[PDB]
């Protein structure tokens, strides 16, 4: 990250006296105190706490200045309204200034995203970053931006969308070179209406695209009245510019052949959706220069991910939603959050299965108890804590919330109510119930959802 200080206060807009701190150059960016090392920016944001609450915090592990929504004292500061703003702000001039080609790109939905496909076929010919895990948002994306590799030359960036119209912000953010539009299936929906609001807020990818530019959209009729207007679009599926023309799926891996490919293709995976990923991620690569040859091998040895996490469905037909991405706070509030704003099942509850966080030194128990904030009775039936450091929260919750509407169940290094909690969450769930399952990844939280899958 080639940035100094005084740079990122012109770009920043910087609201305080700058010339008082010496210009360094700048290392990494990060909002995540644990993550800080020396010379690096500390971006403080609206989390489960603010972030100006660990601007302490973050120059103990050696910040070297931090953007700040208020006085900081003797310590190097960049003042601001809006941190967020501010970064995002940041991550709009880096990519203007690096030059870096951007590819854009939508829906992750299977065992191997678009964005994932993609980048490993850049890779093969050139130097090339991309969105790490689910950083696809209005601080994911900022955030990519600003850990790019010196010398990135392609950039592959996801992008998502909450509600209608956050698209259209980071299209605006990155200017894309070129797009790439996928559909992944409908739940019973987020926060919006219908697919037709979906695609359309979808379609926007395009709208910071230059005329002429490249986006592959589906065969769908959905897309149609989202369409641009002037603008190379190259559609795909079945009758389209681009189909499989044929295809095997074996227990683990995958054949096919794409009318505009000469020879078959090789994946280690499986479902048809995998090979219209891999086609149009490989469409686009071969726009880029990337020989059919020198693709063939990279779909050779291809990385499976952790299962970008959609809902599932357990032994009774109830709805899972599983989160193992980002185990932090924050994450924790605004799964939360998704899953409350969300209606239920007809005829259905909706549990809560909330598990010790980890890696919070001195704060674990405060934070743990901020996350009722987020605990609302009107929304959740029943809300079952696991672990120790819960506890509070636990208790907490048992005040706010209807009798024997919670249940807590200890683990420690003396006893462990692991056997219980199952017991209890098996005899909680229905054939119309939606259940969340978030906190740290452990060998026992991983085991409760196999016996329910079971
Ligand atoms: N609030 C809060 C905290 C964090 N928040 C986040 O990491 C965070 C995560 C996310 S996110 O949900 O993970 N997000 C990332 C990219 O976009 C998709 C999902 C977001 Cl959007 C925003 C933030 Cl600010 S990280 C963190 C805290 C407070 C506690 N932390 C450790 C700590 C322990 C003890 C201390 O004394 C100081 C810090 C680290």
């Amino acid at each position: 990250m080639k940035l100094t200080i005084h740079e990122i206060a012109q770009v920043v807009g910087a609201k305080n006296d700058i010339s008082i701190f010496e210009d360094t150059q700048l290392e990494k960016a990060e909002f995540d105190s644990r993550l800080i090392g020396t010379g690096d920016l500390f971006v403080p944001l609206k989390g489960a706490r603010d972030g100006h609450d660990f601007i302490e915090t973050a120059f103990e592990n050696g910040a070297a200045v931090t953007l700040s929504e208020k006085e900081v004292s003797n310590h190097p500061y960049i003042l601001v309204d809006d941190v967020l703003t501010a970064f995002q702000s940041l991550a709009s001039y880096y990519l203007e200034k690096t030059t870096v080609d951007v590819f854009a790109v939508t829906g992750s939905n299977g065992k191997t995203t678009t964005k994932d496909m993609l980048a490993h076929l850049l890779s093969t010919r050139y130097k090339t970053y991309k969105t790490q895990g689910n950083y696809n948002n209005e601080i994911g994306l900022p955030y990519t931006v600003l850990h790019m590799p010196e010398g990135t030359e392609k950039l592959v960036l996801e992008m998502g969308q909450d509600h209608l119209g956050d698209i259209h912000l980071l299209s605006e953010l990155a200017r894309p070179k070129t797009a790439i539009v996928t559909l992944v299936g409908e739940a019973h929906l987020a926060f919006f209406k219908d697919r037709s609001e979906i695609a359309k807020g979808k379609m926007q990818i395009a709208d910071g695209m230059a005329s002429g530019s490249l986006l592959l959209a589906p065969a769908d009729p959905i897309v149609e009245d989202y369409l641009p207007i002037d603008k190379k679009v190259v559609r795909f599926g079945q009758g389209a510019e681009l189909e499989i023309t044929d295809l095997v799926e074996r227990k683990d891996s995958l054949t096919f052949k794409a009318n505009f490919l000469e020879q078959a293709l090789d994946l280690p995976v499986t479902g048809k959706y995998n090979a219209t990923n891999a086609m149009i991620a490989s469409y686009v690569a071969l726009q880029e220069g990337v020989s059919e040859e020198q693709i063939r091998l990279a779909f050779q040895h291809l990385e499976l991910t952790r299962n970008r996490t959609e809902w599932k469905k357990a032994a009774n037909g109830a709805d899972i939603l599983s989160d193992v991405y980002n185990a932090n706070p924050t994450a924790m509030k605004l799964i939360l959050e998704t899953f409350s704003a969300i209606p239920a099942n007809e005829g259905g509850k909706k549990i809560a299965v909330l598990a010790d966080m980890k890696e919070l030194g001195d704060q674990s128990v405060q934070l743990h108890n901020q996350m009722i904030l987020s605990l609302s009775p009107d929304v959740l039936d029943i809300v079952i804590f696991y672990g120790e450091d819960i506890a509070q929260l636990a208790q907490l919750a048992s005040q706010m919330f209807p009798i024997g509407h919670v249940y807590y169940f200890k683990k420690t290094e003396d006893q462990d109510q692991f056997e219980d909690l199952v017991k209890q969450v098996k005899e909680s769930l229905g054939a119309h119930d939606q259940i969340l399952l978030k906190g740290s990844n452990s060998m026992n939280l991983a085991k409760l959802v196999e016996s329910l899958e079971n």
